[PDB]
């Protein structure tokens, strides 16, 4: 636990449902080694935000890929769902197809429909594992 609460905290202090998005992202951080919380600004660099980025891993085809990804969690998190993005590295490119678009958006019925309390980032991402194993949204 390389964040503390304390920082996690301090991070969303303009948030709406702070504790409720704190301990949200410990759990998930927890879980998933390779995401890490970081304080960014979302097309705005006014619009800061926490948001998840690095790897989840995706079994396919025998092996385990670390696909890139960035979860935006909105100020209204958890009543509202975080944006999700496919992060390609320079040797990655984005696969455009039923859940993921040009810029990398994804798209997914658990997205469409969130609802909290039904709805967290423990199922979001469980979901995505699932999905992207099927079809993994890059390619080299």
């Amino acid at each position: 636990s390389a964040v503390s609460e304390s920082q996690l905290k301090k991070m969303v202090s303009k948030y709406k449902y702070r504790d409720l998005t704190v301990r949200e992202t410990v759990n998930v951080i927890t879980l998933y080694k390779d995401l890490k919380p970081v304080l960014d600004s979302y097309g705005t660099g006014s619009r800061e935000l926490m948001n998840l980025t690095g790897t989840i891993p995706v079994p396919y085809r025998g092996n385990t890929y670390n696909i890139p990804i960035c979860l935006w969690l909105l100020d209204t998190y958890p009543y509202n769902p975080p944006i999700c993005f496919v992060k390609p590295t320079s040797s990655m490119t984005i696969k455009t197809g039923k859940h993921v678009d040009a810029n990398g958006k994804i798209y997914l019925p658990y997205l469409h429909e969130w609802k909290h309390p039904q709805s967290d980032l423990l199922g979001l991402i469980q979901v995505m594992i699932v999905v992207f194993g099927d079809e993994p949204p890059v390619f080299s």
